[PDB]
């Protein structure tokens, strides 16, 4: 009688706590873990056809190794109008008007990322796989960078949080940036310190926002002290996730009878 979650100070983790309250869920416990073990434990269960509840989110590669389902949400505790976003520190757009114009035209979809995630979960390395995707889809890139002139190794900081999804986007722009002379270092932090780094300026840009709810708390915590320039994805879902052979359990409120 437990749930399996991801990082302690993560956006979705602070929305499972209120969902456990909203739905009344209290002989239950949320296991604060890491992405690495979350899906490790999911393989342990799914392949042994065991009951399991995970803090799931879309886009993710797990919805492709296994058949999985979200639990309906009447008391929308997680929220449902979600989008991933590109945010930079204050005064960025004008220091380097070139890069902030690359960032700002970055749009892409849920399966087009997953392409890179599934390979990264194959056990490939994030740059090599990115270098392949820049060659395949090669007229999305040309738009990602319409009017972006190759630079002479000005440096750009890409602080991210290492959720699967954000090792497929941070590195693909990552590379698309690199591809143009920019020097890249690529700073792995917790959600929390991530926002801080941006708002105080220890990083330049941050392709790692789930808003205007998941990461809500920090957004208000640091108001007029950052730049929201772009909308990477629209229509992203998240919540409690069980594997598809628990047909007797189709909602949060049933999770409990």
């Amino acid at each position: 009688k437990t749930i399996i979650g991801i990082d302690p100070g993560s956006g979705i983790m602070s929305l499972t706590d209120k969902a456990m309250k909203d739905y009344d869920l209290n002989d239950w416990t949320l296991i604060s873990a890491s992405s690495a073990a979350m899906t490790a434990t999911l393989k342990k269960s799914y392949d042994r056809k065991k009951p399991i509840i995970i803090t799931g989110w879309t886009p993710h590669w797990m919805f492709s190794r296994y058949k999985l389902k979200y639990l309906d949400d009447p008391k929308q505790s997680y929220g449902s109008a979600e989008e991933i976003h590109t945010i930079t520190r204050k005064g960025f757009s004008k220091e380097q008007p070139n890069a902030a114009k690359l960032l700002s035209q970055f749009k892409w979809t849920q399966d087009e990322m997953g392409e890179i995630m599934i390979k990264v979960e194959e056990g490939e390395k994030p740059a090599k796989v990115a270098a392949e995707y820049v060659n395949k889809h090669k007229d999305q890139i040309a738009e990602w960078t319409k009017g972006v002139q190759k630079v002479k190794g000005d440096k750009i900081n890409l602080a991210y949080v290492a959720w699967d999804s954000e090792i497929a986007s941070t590195n693909v722009i990552g590379k698309v940036l690199e591809d143009l002379g920019y020097e890249v270092t690529l700073t792995q932090v917790e959600a929390g310190p991530m926002w801080t780094a941006i708002a105080t300026g220890s990083a330049d840009a941050s392709l790692s926002a789930w808003l205007p709810n998941t990461h809500k708390a920090y957004a208000a915590k640091y108001k007029g002290k950052y730049d929201d320039i772009g909308t990477s994805m629209t229509g992203v879902k998240m919540g409690l996730v069980v594997p598809q052979y628990m047909k007797n359990v189709n909602s949060i409120e049933d999770l409990k009878k």
